[PDB]
């Protein structure tokens, strides 16, 4: 069993270190929180937090980098890197590059105005990667509704509470215009723009991502705060401004009966989001761990120690 304690004992730091490094970054890079926070979920969809998504490649197994929903998208890695080893110096062989990782997204979230908890602790790291399985397992921003409710029940997370609470990670961070091009100009070939998306925001889209366009230009996830952790990423949704399809879906779908409540619920106050956020948040991180003296302490998160 997971336990927030697990460290309190030999590297009651832990937590302080990882702030620490955060903090450093994010004065030359404000996206890293975000970045590092989406780290940690497409950790945890693949055979769960288990750290899998850190490694490299090897002649045996392909790194998770390259996948669809990784590749020339997942980043942060280095920083990673960085706070390993500051762990590592001050507790040697002790943490993780699991409950790093995880660590690291808790504390991102806190950094950027969201709430604060103590994750559950005890996992350990994987002894391959899973390119597959990632490609299978992460969800795409051009899902339905059915799909996405799919993607999240294959890992685990039955729960429309966990989909909606943890879809709240758009509060901050930034979207490639190459994912918006169908919502903006020809949706589901019709030659015409998703009729979710709200008329104003549209052209506002368009001009950030124009036909033809830099595909990898970057816009923001949430209009209202792009980088302040809160619950304004719903109140988008109300209006028809969710950024990408995947969003708005879970406020505009036919199969919304569920999931428009809590949309509306985590609108309507920043406590019930936050709280469902935590609660949901725990339990991707208790997605299929690797406890006790299975798998191992990686010394080097992108290496399987040898
Ligand atoms: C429900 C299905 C989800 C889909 C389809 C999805 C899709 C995406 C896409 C397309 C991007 C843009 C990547 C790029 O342009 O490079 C992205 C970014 C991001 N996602 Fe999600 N996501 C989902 C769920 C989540 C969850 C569960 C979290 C975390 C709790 C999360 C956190 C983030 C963050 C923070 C970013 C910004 C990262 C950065 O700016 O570096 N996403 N997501
Ligand atoms: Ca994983
Ligand atoms: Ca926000």
């Amino acid at each position: 069993q997971l336990t927030p304690t697990f460290y309190d004992n030999s590297c009651p730091n832990v937590s302080n270190i990882v702030r620490d490094t955060i903090v450093n970054e994010l004065r030359s890079d404000p996206r890293i929180a975000a970045s590092i926070l989406r780290l940690h979920f497409h950790d945890c969809f693949v055979n769960g937090c288990d750290a899998s998504i850190l490694l490299d490649n090897t002649t045996s197994f392909r790194t998770e980098k390259d996948a669809f929903g990784n590749a020339n998208s997942a980043r942060g890695f280095p920083v990673i890197d960085r706070m390993k080893a500051a762990v590592e110096s001050a507790c040697p062989r002790t943490v993780s590059c699991a409950d790093l990782l995880t660590i690291a997204a808790q504390q991102s979230v806190t950094l950027a105005g969201g709430p604060s908890w103590r994750v559950p602790l005890g996992r350990r790291d994987s002894l391959q990667a899973f390119l597959d399985l990632a490609n299978a397992n992460l969800p795409a921003p051009f899902f339905t509704l059915p799909q996405l409710k799919d993607s999240f029940r294959n890992v685990g997370l039955n729960r429309s509470s966990d989909l909606v609470a943890l879809s709240g990670g758009h509060t901050f961070g930034k979207n490639q215009c190459r994912f918006i091009m169908d919502r903006l100009y020809n949706f589901s070939n019709t030659g015409l723009p998703d009729p979710t998306l709200n008329t104003t925001y549209l052209q506002t889209l368009r001009g950030l991502c124009p036909l033809n366009g830099n595909l990898s230009a970057l816009v923001d996830f949430d209009l209202r705060t792009p980088t302040i952790f809160d619950n304004k990423y719903y109140v988008n949704l109300e209006e028809q401004k969710g950024l990408i399809q995947s969003d708005q879906e879970l406020f505009s779908s036919p199969n919304a009966t569920d999931t428009i409540p809590l949309v509306r619920s985590f609108a309507n106050s920043t406590q019930t989001f936050f709280n469902a956020f935590v609660e949901a948040m725990d339990r991707m991180g208790n997605i299929t761990p690797l406890t006790g003296t299975q798998g191992q302490i990686r010394l080097n998160c992108r290496v399987v120690n040898s």
